């Protein structure tokens, strides 16, 4: 655990933008997501008025409402200064979005672009869709993911396929997606030194997340006697990380549990998680208790650089 100094309070800002990320950071804001400030950007002034976030910006058109990601684009672009004021001040930025429609797509690079002018520690993290939302979005999602990619110092791409064997609804579909997106996010937060809680230092982070590149995901949960070797081993085989481990050049790993965590269990998880990446990797791991969580053990890994 370290602390330097013990008084640094890092500023965090979490941007959603388009609907799919409006919509994950009101997941994030319901699930009472910590230490954070949250914004909500979109280009319809309407699917704004639900969010919960902190900050809103219509980054819309005057005397109208609302597809193209080069629409996504300009709009961002023309707002230019109004971002730059809303992320002003952050050390570290997430931008985060639902790949593949015309706001999310076209608009994250320019937020992440501004969010690094300003010399924030910057992390997309993005789903691409899912197939049952069709071939033009899952075009423009791909084309949208290599532009924020030579914007950002991290992209975590989540393929919300790997999601969903019992047949699920749309919005169950769309409710699992929020969800992942605030897993990528709390991830990396949760961890990060706070005055009141020493941890993870945000040097730390800085130094796995800068620069790397790509980043894959995996979550894992268990119960019982090994529960956190079992949610470590779930998530080091998590369909969504598609097991690349042994190729970053970096990896993080969070360990989440109830009260009665001990520290036997998170040194298992935490050799287990080492030992599946490269001998010449860096490894960061941090532990935080979530009292609500009980017998369950929470495993979040992110590997970075390739
Ligand atoms: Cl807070
Ligand atoms: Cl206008
Ligand atoms: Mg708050
Ligand atoms: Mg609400
Ligand atoms: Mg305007
Ligand atoms: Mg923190």
């Amino acid at each position: 655990g370290v602390a330097a100094p013990q008084n640094y309070l890092a500023v965090i800002k979490v941007v959603g933008i388009g609907g799919g990320g409006v919509n994950a950071v009101n997941r994030m804001i319901e699930e009472g997501l910590k230490g954070v400030e949250f914004i909500a950007i979109n280009t319809d002034a309407q699917a704004l008025l639900m969010s919960d976030a902190d900050v809103k910006l219509d980054v819309g058109r005057e005397l109208t409402r609302g597809a193209n990601p080069d629409v996504g684009r300009k709009a961002a672009e023309d707002h230019r200064e109004e971002i730059e004021e809303v992320l002003k001040g952050a050390d570290m930025v997430f931008v985060t979005a639902g790949e593949g429609g015309g706001t999310g797509t076209g608009g994250a690079p320019v937020v992440a672009n501004i969010a690094r002018s300003l010399g924030a520690l910057t992390i997309g993290v993005v789903t691409r869709p899912f197939s049952f939302e069709g071939k033009r979005r899952a075009t423009q999602a791909e084309a949208g993911i290599a532009m924020l990619r030579e914007e950002v110092d991290t992209l975590i791409v989540i393929p919300n396929d790997r999601l969903l064997d019992r047949q699920v609804s749309v919005l169950d579909a769309f409710k699992a997606a929020d969800q992942v997106l605030l897993s990528g996010v709390q991830g990396i937060t949760d961890l990060i030194t706070t005055p009141g809680l020493i941890n993870l230092d945000f040097a730390d982070v800085k130094s796995v997340m800068s620069g790397a590149g790509s980043a894959l995901m995996g979550i894992g949960s268990a119960r019982g006697d090994d529960r956190a070797v079992a949610a470590a081993e779930m998530a080091i085989s998590s369909p969504l990380l598609e097991a690349s481990i042994d190729g970053a050049h970096g990896v993080l790993l969070s360990i989440q549990g109830g009260s009665d965590l001990g520290l036997f269990e998170i040194n298992e998880a935490a050799q287990l998680v080492a030992n599946s990446a490269a001998a010449e990797a860096n490894i960061i791991f941090g532990a935080v208790i979530d009292d609500a969580l009980g017998d369950e053990v929470r495993v979040t890994v992110i590997a970075a650089g390739f």
